[PDB]
């Protein structure tokens, strides 16, 4: 049960053996398109690649590398596309995977700038009157609208395929305030975020999978993704006790290398998902604490 196991990992202060414990155990598989010598610049980095059997292919002859992975999870029955931060050459094949793959929201939890480095391009435009015009891959992105919040943005777009002139609505939710390598400020400035996700029906097995990317793809996102899975698993067996984080997080690790980088990010996991659970058993009072809490006003 992960509540009284939070609190024996966490009386103990063992966090950085259990969070090795998976390192130990995590999935090894091939990478060998991400390693080819042609795919050298479509890397942001070196050591995070995405593994042959679970990557998305760009539905094009040329070169269909791109650095992202398909996490299917089975048996929560929810699919993310876990992917890195699109490098300046790469934001086409970016916008093109989210057309192919049909999904209607981007989740992105870094900043363009990060510690003073380019941790991703401007993929997306900035102000209305000035869209952006993706000539590789025959695209079209627009910015429509924009809600500013304290820590986190979200921005409607509206992308046109302009071979086919067919029009899709996009829904980009940015949280600006994850520190790299770091945790959310709190449990509900976390929830409340996730939540604003979910409400927008971008999750919708009737939508593609939602693509989630941070710097490398699997930091960040991998802690966002595993904490919204071990909701949903608790959701249909309603049931937190029936859930377990690790064996989960193993499981998305099948699907790409390296989902959570720390202990604190691990342990911080757990911290969401056992808050969340009071919604996920009928407490939706919480909801309301979590959006008082994260000062998203301002
Ligand atoms: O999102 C965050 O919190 C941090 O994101 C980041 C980075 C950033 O934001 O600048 S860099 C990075 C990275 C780059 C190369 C190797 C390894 N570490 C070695 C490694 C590679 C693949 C699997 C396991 C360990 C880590 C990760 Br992750």
């Amino acid at each position: 049960e992960m509540e009284k196991e939070f609190e024996q990992i966490d009386k103990s202060g063992s966090w950085a053996a259990i969070y090795q414990d998976i390192r130990h155990e995590a999935s090894d598989f091939p990478c060998r398109v991400a390693k080819l010598p042609k795919n050298k610049n479509r890397n942001r980095y070196r050591d995070v690649s995405p593994f042959d059997h679970s990557r998305i292919k760009l539905h094009q002859e040329d070169n269909d590398y791109i650095n992202a992975s398909l996490i299917k999870m089975e048996e929560a029955q929810r699919s993310y596309i876990l992917t890195q931060g699109p490098l300046p050459n790469t934001c086409g094949h970016f916008w093109e995977m989210v057309w192919e793959q049909k999904s209607r929201g981007v989740v992105m939890l870094n900043r363009v700038m990060e510690k003073g480095s380019l941790k991703c391009a401007q993929y997306w435009p900035q102000k209305e009157e000035k869209e952006m015009i993706f000539e590789d891959t025959n695209l079209k992105l627009t910015l429509i609208s924009e809600d500013i919040k304290s820590y986190y943005t979200v921005r409607q777009l509206e992308l046109e395929n302009l071979t086919t002139q067919e029009t899709r609505e996009i829904l980009h939710f940015h949280y600006t305030t994850w520190p790299d390598f770091g945790v959310p400020e709190s449990p509900a400035s976390f929830l409340n975020f996730l939540f604003k996700v979910r409400e927008s029906g971008s999750l919708s097995p009737e939508h593609g999978p939602v693509v989630v990317h941070c710097s490398a793809g699997i930091g960040r996102s991998g802690t966002f993704c595993l904490a919204d899975t071990c909701l949903l698993l608790m959701d249909k067996r309603k049931d937190p006790s029936s859930v377990d984080i690790k064996k989960v997080l193993l499981e998305m690790r099948k699907f790409r290398m390296g989902l959570i980088q720390t202990a604190d990010q691990l342990r911080f996991s757990y911290l969401a998902v056992i808050e969340g659970a009071k919604f996920i058993m009928g407490d939706s009072s919480v909801q309301d604490q979590w959006k008082e809490l994260s000062h998203e006003d301002l």
